[PDB]
């Protein structure tokens, strides 16, 4: 029993993470195979960041002007290339410890763990979620860019997420692992700011599947409702739309605990309409929709890695 | 900005971890240099639980009779002891990864990450505090006996919990690592329950001072209170006692945001009496106290948006 909001073990990050250095900048890497991966503004200064002309920059730049640390030791950059908002920095030692991997873009309302980093150390870890306004709402200090975002499936990580930078609303903004924005963002020190969110509705459903699971049953009734009626509901409170793949995919969920999909709707739509009359749901009183439907059926079955 | 419930980097952890089996029992072992930490309760059957005699059961066994594995290899037992309610296995081989350690026995309100481990394999990573009831408020299902707690404060680890039971309530009992319990509870399956808990009142002020820190100031009042009056109010809504060495540990946070600690709480007995009007504190619309005054100052930023 309990129901906690859980990442995934972090060591084979850990593993991963260097510190980066060009000029009076120092951020964080992710050392993989024989490349260095980091945010391509490490090669401004706060002047260059008003503008920058990043080739410009960077043809300015040789392999020694970088300074990688891995732990206390020093890795020889060899070759240094820029692929969207990513540098690569190869060098000539092939990290020993790189796990299997894959470099994945995820989807808002997805969640990942991330391993904030300062200095190229490991700070701590903490579960996120991609909003729909493609911003996550992360806890990050001046000296965390180059953290990583990341989920697990067995032995092999899959990394969506690295840090960039954070926006007027105290909210985060960064790229998938070739160097892409989640969002409209750009990395420039220019006006920029979150677009209004929304609620990820098919998350909150699977949040109170697992409170049904744990026991908590209060908000239960004995209506049902229709996927459109749920709709018009939804987008009055600002909720993401549910569809018919959402439905799908909380199916098991349906069957373990006897209570339908459209009937946890039913549940939910009296939950927006009423609120929750004092009471809380999993020690919450707010709709949490941070857990999707494969971390609540992973965190009530205890899957290993 | 932000402010989560963050857990340290559970590397460190990972690479001790272990499964022990006696029989048919199996659950997760801490492995440390040549020692394997596991709970005693692996020596029992479902059918010996209600009243384990322990040492009777324990002098039947040999080191063969324990299989210890780590990873895909089967360490080698050769000793075996018992100290209060854990088992320590010697084996054959020191641990290639074990950290820098201590082992620590913490207060209530204290938290602490714990490494959720099934088979010796880890699942996950999530921030616990020791309830002031010293239950664990976990998410932990069968076969997560062993999983332990830590701390790792300056890169040396410090295990604080080891588990061992679920009572009724679905709340978590359990041992440091000298297998000493948290409260009043017992290895035995004999009725056993989480006395009524509190709210830890020092977390609370200090998450208040976490949400100043990170630029969020409504809740604040012109008013002032006597550490006696507000502890008056405080346990009309089972709060714990706020004692002056908490005020005292407040201190810091009290000079960063220039907020008194009795001004805090005068704050924190208004919420108390009005609820937060439909306003959150820190993304909650609840009163957050499992983040500890030292929690605040390693995660917040050292400047308050003032
Ligand atoms: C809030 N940011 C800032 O005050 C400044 N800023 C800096 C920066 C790099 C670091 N960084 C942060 C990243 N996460 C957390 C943070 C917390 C507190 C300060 C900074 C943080 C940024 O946002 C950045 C990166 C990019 Cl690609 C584009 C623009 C910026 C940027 O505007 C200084 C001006
Ligand atoms: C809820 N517990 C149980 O149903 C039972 N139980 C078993 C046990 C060992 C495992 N275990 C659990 C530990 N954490 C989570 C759990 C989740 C779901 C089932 C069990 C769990 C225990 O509690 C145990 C250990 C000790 Cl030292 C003393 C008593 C017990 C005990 O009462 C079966 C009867
Ligand atoms: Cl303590």
């Amino acid at each position: 029993s309990g129901f906690r909001k859980m990442a995934f073990p972090s060591g084979k990050v850990e593993g991963c993470m260097v510190q980066v250095t060009c000029g009076t900048t120092t951020l964080n890497g992710l050392w993989l195979d024989d490349v260095v991966y980091c945010p391509r503004h490490v090669i401004c200064t706060s002047e260059d960041m008003l503008n920058p002309n990043y080739e410009d920059l960077l043809i300015r730049k040789s392999n020694h002007n970088f300074l990688v640390q891995a732990g206390n030791v020093q890795l020889r950059v060899i070759g240094h290339s820029m692929q969207n908002c990513v540098l690569k920095l190869k060098v000539d030692t092939a990290n020993p410890k790189t796990p299997k991997y894959k470099f994945v873009r995820i989807q808002p309302g997805q969640t990942f763990s991330v391993l904030a980093c300062y200095n190229g150390s490991p700070s701590g870890v903490y579960q996120c979620a991609m909003r729909p306004n493609f911003t996550i709402k992360g806890s990050f200090l001046n000296g965390s860019c180059g953290s990583v975002g990341f989920n697990i499936d067995y032995d092999c990580v899959s990394f969506c997420y690295m840090h960039h930078m954070e926006l007027p609303t105290g909210v985060h903004a960064g790229t998938d692992l070739e160097g892409n924005f989640y969002g409209p963002f750009v990395d420039r020190q220019t006006a920029q700011a979150a677009g209004t969110d929304t609620t990820i509705t098919v998350n909150v459903l699977a949040w109170l599947y697992a409170a049904v699971i744990n026991g908590d049953r209060w908000f239960l009734n004995r209506f049902t409702t229709t996927l459109n009626d749920f709709n018009l509901v939804a987008m009055k409170y600002n909720y993401e739309p549910l569809t018919q793949d959402h439905v799908d995919i909380l199916g098991p969920l349906s069957a373990q605990t006897g209570i339908a999909v459209l009937d946890m709707c039913a549940s939910l739509k009296e939950l927006l309409q009423n609120g929750m009359n004092g009471r809380t749901i999993l020690g919450s009183a707010l709709l949490e929709d941070e857990f999707t439907p494969f971390d609540v059926v992973r965190q009530c079955s205890g899957v290993t890695f």
